[PDB]
């Protein structure tokens, strides 16, 4: 270990994300929780620990989910963590689509 | 700072999220890549190409002049994306920045 | 191998079907990922292409515990001098598969 | 001033097309010999925008060969001074065909 990475996954529509980490502390978590909606909260679940948002009466369009994924990497950059990859998939039966942001310590 | 650069096609519809992206930078791209016109709330640039339709390789033009013109400004390319919806026909694909400060 | 060698990881769900490629990937490496990937079962080696292959039949990973396996198989590969690069990931319709890549460089 | 490289890879038949105006052909040609390796022809010049586009017409890469191909041209890249910085890729229900990009720079 010593090499600590983020994933965090953001599902639509409804919006539900997740952060999964072993070095994210909640103090980071509460920070996003902030700046996303710009009193909704995440949750914390075990095996894998992490932490989940659900927006059930929010529904984002195409513009509103490039501004939730920015507002996301502009806060954990400024907790020290680094964008280094992301991938995205669409569900056709579904209609949800499904993006991840991978992250790396400085 | 951070930016994130959205593509839809077709037609091929550019929107620019930031908030220390330049009015200079987003003019250097309308020449390079009609104009941005710009919208608040989130506060972000948008291009439609209305009478333009992009295959697969003018896409990969798009994605790189893109790329080049804000790479020249100070932005350096981290990650990207990419889907394809089944029902509209369209693909979005999105380009993460970061200032190299 | 003029400037560093390269790995690629690909895993498709479900069930989880996990494949390594990459001259470079040492053996002790693979051994040591195999200890994480159930944490967050072995790894075979198949030539043409040269590659490790581990499947999980008997297990349905949901969304967050694909982001499981790739956060553990990056930290795994960070410690072990593999630097993450890129990824990208489609969805198979008709299959109901869906297949992720992650693309790492030598430190 | 920077200049980018952007590989997209279409399949089935594989396609290749690279596109990128300080791309040496040097460099095509290095990957012309290394790509066939990977899965075991010749990338046209076309110009408006000017690319290189290889096709494998009596070729069907299943999900191993696309890795196989994806990795061959990361690692044939490093090596003439390009490094991996993203990659993106979606899969057409309509047509069955998936398309990846790779997207190199220089520094
Ligand atoms: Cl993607
Ligand atoms: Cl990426
Ligand atoms: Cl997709
Ligand atoms: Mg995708
Ligand atoms: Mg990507
Ligand atoms: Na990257």
């Amino acid at each position: 270990s010593h090499m600590p990475n983020l994933c965090v996954s953001a599902t639509f529509n409804p919006p539900v994300i997740t952060m999964l980490g072993s070095a994210l502390r909640e103090e980071t978590v509460k920070l996003l929780e902030q700046r996303i909606p710009t009193p909704v909260k995440f949750l914390f679940y075990p095996n894998p620990d992490h932490w989940r948002m659900e927006l059930s009466q929010h529904f984002c369009d195409d513009l509103h989910k490039s501004a939730v994924f920015l507002t996301i990497i502009e806060g954990l950059e400024g907790e020290g963590w680094n964008l280094r990859a992301s991938n995205s998939i669409r569900d056709s039966e579904s209609g949800k689509d499904t993006t991840k942001l991978f992250f790396a310590r400085r």
